[PDB]
């Protein structure tokens, strides 16, 4: 599924995200476009083997498993495949986790280098929330 930019920051404020940990519901629809261009399908393979899925490029390296990152962690205790789907209760909940792990959104390196320090209530604006 590919998100309209109103469309998931209504889904994400349902989801509770809006304020998590201190960030703005702004920061979360900023973070998404940038890794993903509000596509759930979205993989993308690291150099050291690990991948990142769906719409926040979740890392199987600790994230999630995907069967094939030697070593890894499952912190969220999820297949990788189910931060895929078009309902994102699963990639928000675990998003939720990683950013309480004490490095809050620069965990997502759009964020740090695309949002971060930026108007992100622009991503927002327009939205019947
Ligand atoms: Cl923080
Ligand atoms: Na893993």
């Amino acid at each position: 599924k590919v998100f309209g930019r109103c469309e998931l920051a209504a889904a994400m404020k349902r989801h509770g995200l809006d304020n998590y940990r201190g960030y703005s519901l702004g920061n979360w629809v900023c973070a998404a476009k940038f890794e993903s261009n509000f596509n759930t399908q979205a993989t993308n393979r690291n150099t050291d083997g690990s991948t990142d899925y769906g719409i926040l490029q979740i890392n199987s390296r600790w994230w999630c498993n995907d069967g094939r990152t030697p070593g890894s962690r499952n912190l969220c205790n999820i297949p990788c495949s189910a931060l895929l789907s078009s309902d994102i209760t699963a990639s928000v909940n675990c998003a939720k986790k990683i950013v309480s792990d004490g490095n809050g959104m620069n965990a997502w390196v759009a964020w740090r280098n695309r949002c971060k320090g930026t108007d992100v209530q622009a991503w927002i604006r327009g939205c019947r929330l």
